[PDB]
């Protein structure tokens, strides 16, 4: 809800289909499919009569659209992907273990 | 900062050491070491005088812990890692590059 500084000026673009990026090692082309969600579909910019090439207008787009994305809040369980949910489910339950044994031991 | 309903007459038990779970798949393996920060690191129990078994204590926790978890609010920043960082700067780069061609073909 909240806006990162020196936002004005600056216009947000109207979304677009995320791009299908590919990735060398599998890690990272499997995550980026399962988490690109995650991620931005718009990005902000300045009016084209302020650059003289295309390299300024990005650098601006690029930095100040990942700035605001990042500021933006948001629950963890929107963050959290069905991966999420199964790594969840097991570190909560040894942890729960764990809160049981400690309870018992000092019980009552 | 909101609380999940139904969450009275349970106790937050205090911090524990995240468990170092260890997966058959690779993707698993190293997706978990990298987004365990992420998850909880303490759980949600109700008093051991209610339980007459450690399943109906355990199952109690896990589910509410992790939906506690799950309302918990906070930035995207914080919950994006070097990973999604490294993902962002690709991504956000080809779409302000599209916004760029926008703006170029209807220029002015
Ligand atoms: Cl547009
Ligand atoms: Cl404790």
């Amino acid at each position: 809800g909240a806006v990162v500084g020196g936002l004005g000026g600056y216009m947000l673009g109207s979304a677009m289909s995320r791009p299908i990026i590919h990735f060398g090692s599998d890690y990272e082309d499997r995550y980026y499919r399962e988490n690109m969600h995650r991620y931005p579909n718009q990005v902000y910019y300045r009016p084209m009569d302020e650059y003289s090439n295309q390299n300024n207008f990005v650098h601006d787009c690029v930095n100040i659209t990942i700035k605001q994305h990042t500021v933006t809040t948001t629950t963890k369980g929107e963050n959290f992907t069905e991966t999420d949910v199964k790594m969840m489910e097991r570190v909560v339950e040894q942890m729960c273990i764990t809160q049981y044994e400690r309870e018992s031991q000092a019980y009552y």
